């Protein structure tokens, strides 16, 4: 029900930034920079910009310290500085409220414009920003568990198709989906950059986001994070997995910030950059569709994502889902998932895989 | 308590292989060849004689076909042959049953002596074994998955106390084990090579065989293991894991055989071959002891477990186990887990971690 | 000296395959499949078509029996139908000799147009091709080796400074350059997919093509495939590395078939996607350039190279290089390189690095 | 000939620990402790005291300021306190220099003999030791290049076969070793705790130390210490590697520290605990024997070692070896290696594989 626009999309990029607001910007710091190495690209008493090992933007996530923890940004880079008019020209058609800022709303960037967009959430786009040093081969500062890039971001939005058709019109292109037989779908992802995805869709009460991903070069980079959250005695903070993802291919894990938000360490997906490259579709009740190996999908993961902000810094108000309920039909005491499809060995019918019902 | 005999402990070097019966060869050959990739020593009608890749000696696990899925024998390599008498001495002054075979129990094992020892579990003692092609720089035969070495058995026994005390007169250094602070032991590791062990007890009824381990190089090999199991459709046979222990601080991965024996894949213990290696005890209550990510413990694991044999080849009967159980106390209706001792924050109480529950 | 055309470049999306001709095809497909574990598309007994592990495309590499061993065609995959026919108008208005066959030159490949281009190389340019099983999850082929993209091309051209021009018209962005302070280029790399690149020119005599190279996803996956070489007893066939690379910071093995065609394989690059993505220029005489470790780089590498053919299937003549070889400027009689800028302690005079000369 | 005493050999366990003098505490702390991520367990002006990763004995190296950089002891555990009276009793009848101090030669040792070996070497045996927190499992601390364990000691003495008789009968086994044709030796490994060496002998001018050997857990490990080194600008002071051995099967790299001492940093040998371990004997001429890829062997690492010194802190005399040596053999003027016995098609004569000669 969101109409293609007669103007142009603007010409997206990549994800390039998250912005998060942050009640204890201390514990929110000793979180992001103590435990998980990110770069400070700049500090002060009321922000927190930090980037990845081998970014050389201003930066890919700004922490804010705000009343209400939220994200209050999602940024997306576009190609030249004329994208920012067009992305302008683009939300006024659709009907949005739009903000323009000459000289940025973070330090780091330049002319960029923030929406409110169709589905409520806070999308900045930018050309302009600050180059810094790129520390790629910055080897001295390498950390066992080291996040290299931004990969995307997650958004629990209650009608999928309706923010897929949305997000198409815009230009990212569909990589993967889950549906069921009775053409319900759940999420999907999206991409501009030629990896699985820039942002996905997540089927929930929204909206709300679902987490901001990090990658990682190797797999056993993961698990550093991991052994060193163990060792921090801070193991409760890990949601789920680690793990290899059905859709997507990527291997990953799932661990909540000191304001739980959600953040995603994620390697080795793959290219997406042909324009007929071959989307996929999982069942919803196929057991290898999010975690490969089986292993159960956390209730919390179905459940909990953080608030977002209008323009005024205000909560957007939450819009409950209709469509079926993921959570419902493959580990609520009616739901079920399989193994193989149509075998009942390996299958699990009210409950979750691996022996367990949910808490 | 199990008296300490005046007769000389045999000098045990290691673990050395396992004789499980299977119920279908040629399915338990896929399992252990085309999905594990163990290396074949010998086949024929009755037996599979498969060995790891660093292996010289003639097998490290032979299955054979029987009537009922069960341990025949958990074998140790002795130091010299003569230490196959004293282990014949030892066992018949502890009042075991024994059997001695001069030419051996299976293919490429020389004199053995068979005992059913005092924990009702049948031992192997040998020496003389068929040396074979060592297969360690074989990297044109090496899987991306590849088992290197054997590395310990578990066994499920109902008095780990009484067992440990037995063990350790035999020679095995305890190197970890769980308690309580009320003086119940829940399980105890022990060794002779100087890893973490060649033998763990675990509490429960007994005698029953929890597992057999297989090493591997690197993470990432465990991880492939996982992934090939997804490509298989076989996710359902993958038990518990992948993760990072508390106990022996390894990486680690269960797996389900077609006969339901437990195989536990391994990488990157600690060393132990000091006499006076610290022991180290954990808390059964420590959400960090068994997974260190805290990842729940699949029921299953605290359960099930393989059927073993007297010499006689029948099923031993299986004593219950009186002391608390660890399933019980930790993740049961009445059970407690901790993250950090003495913080109710990350604290479970009736139920396990990660938001699930008994199934 | 080669003008802009007025006439608008064929959209290129990436590299996509290279054919190369060889002298004996069952050898070849023993290197590319049996060693490599390349995986089959198509093959009878003149041609052997085969792909990466995460390709969906028919091929990545078409070896071709013929009497010369030689380069083929370089094969560029372009985003239209239409980009088929700008790449026509493009190379005819260079003055190039052009070739036009709608159904294709090899199998899985539809309308194509190769060029004999500028520099004397043979390209094509497609859109069409066949879609096969995209194989990214089947781990139950994962070889310990496994080679999952088609990442570059690597040509040898005399003049560095001319080709970099018509190839940043043709839409290439330069990513990474070697030069010195007198002003000679010596190699340049050039992207279309946000890599480091998709083809790369290395100065000396030329049309010769450097080599063709594949990724892996980590690099234990290329530190196996010099293992297995050592199990095969084929290491001299191991011609440099394996090494972290200076300009790109991908880790690197270079390998030679049994035509003398060099192969790389490569991973761990990093993302060159936005518009203003930073230039990065070396000095020729870094000795962390090339191999980060200041290993030395093996005189053939810069010597030896693959005929490439023009649109007969003749060889194109050889064009010597004018300005100063890279060769002779670093680890020649009167070349030098440092670790360190101006610190004549870790330097090298008239030698390469650790211990050795030119043999 | 070493005569065998009729004294027993004292039980030994492992290398335990080396106590290198070093010139300048404050550079060789800056490589020990800042480049390679050591442990400090004490330091003062005059000492700094290191361990691994999994160490809980006092420490694994002991950096002690002194004139003149030299090994002033290599330091093996032995089983029982009583072992330290049968080392003093066994050198003792062997005719060797020896001193005992109840109270140890350094901190966090206790009862100690040290002597001068029938090969020049200063040898120390010890039991009694200061156990420290064990930081295996401190994921908080761990680096990306993380070393793990101390593996072994390496040994630069004139007559190979002479050392390799005393060793054993001092109680090593020897595991592989390196003999030509015509009956000479040129190295030997051998071990107590069932890795493939706990030290070694090269053939050369001796007493000399050619290196300590410290483990990582994986591959990328080593890796990573090489990389940190370009980036610190210290690319030259990687001797040679990283690679894979052929005898050990090891993972490997050598660097050098401020007074050129060699470390190698080592990972994933083969388990030799059984004593019918197979012997494996390379031929000298083999080129994967050294680098199982055929990498050439720096000339510095068979030139170069460290001094040793004697019980008064003198400098030990350097005895020249007459038999032939293996720089000479393989890569000198007159020298001959081969990729496959028997194959002139990838051998190299006079000269060092790979395109280079010597510097
Ligand atoms: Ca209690
Ligand atoms: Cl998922
Ligand atoms: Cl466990
Ligand atoms: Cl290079
Ligand atoms: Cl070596
Ligand atoms: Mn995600
Ligand atoms: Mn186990
Ligand atoms: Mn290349
Ligand atoms: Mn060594």
């Amino acid at each position: 029900e969101i109409p293609k626009p007669v103007a142009p999309a603007p010409d997206i990029l990549r994800c390039a930034y998250a912005e998060l607001v942050v009640t204890d910007l201390a514990k929110s710091r000793n979180f992001y920079v103590d435990v998980l190495g990110l770069h400070v690209s700049y500090e002060d008493e009321n922000q927190i910009y930090l980037r990845s090992f081998e970014e050389f933007i201003h930066h890919n996530l700004v922490l804010t310290k705000g009343p209400v923890a939220a994200l209050k940004a999602m940024a997306f880079r576009v190609r030249t500085p004329e994208d920012v008019d067009k992305a302008e020209a683009y939300y006024q058609e659709l009907g949005c409220r739009t903000e323009r800022r000459k000289d940025g709303f973070v330090k780091g960037i330049g002319d960029a414009l923030r929406v409110e967009d169709p589905l409520g959430f806070p999308y900045e786009f930018f050309f302009e920003t600050t180059h810094v040093e790129r520390l790629h081969m910055r080897y001295d500062l390498y950390s066992a568990g080291e996040l290299v890039r931004l990969d995307h971001f997650n958004q629990v939005t209650p009608d999928v198709p309706r923010g897929r058709k949305y997000l198409e019109d815009l230009g990212f292109r569909v990589t993967e989906d889950i549906q069921d037989d009775e053409g319900t779908t759940y999420a999907a992802w999206m991409h501009r950059k030629g990896t699985v995805h820039d942002t996905a869709l997540t089927g929930g009460n929204g909206p709300r986001l679902h987490h901001v991903a990090f990658s990682t070069h190797e797999k056993h980079n993961i698990i550093q994070i991991c052994d060193k959250m163990g060792a921090l005695r801070i193991s409760d903070r890990i949601e789920r997995g680690p793990g290899r993802h059905g859709v997507s291919n990527a291997f990953y894990l799932y661990i909540l910030d000191p304001d739980n938000h959600r953040i995603e360490i994620y390697t080795q997906d793959y290219y997406t950059g042909d324009p007929d490259n071959p989307t996929i579709t999982w069942n919803v009740h196929d057991n290898q569709r999010r975690d490969w190996w089986g292993n159960p999908v956390v209730p919390s993961w179905y459940t909990e994502a953080s608030k977002v902000l209008d323009l005024d810094g205000n909560v957007q108000e939450i819009i409950e889902r209709t469509d079926d309920s993921e959570l419902e039909v493959t580990i609520g005491a009616d739901g079920f998932s399989f193994t193989r499809a149509g075998d009942e060995d390996g299958s699990y019918h009210g409950q979750a895989s691996k022996g367990f019902k949910l808490g």
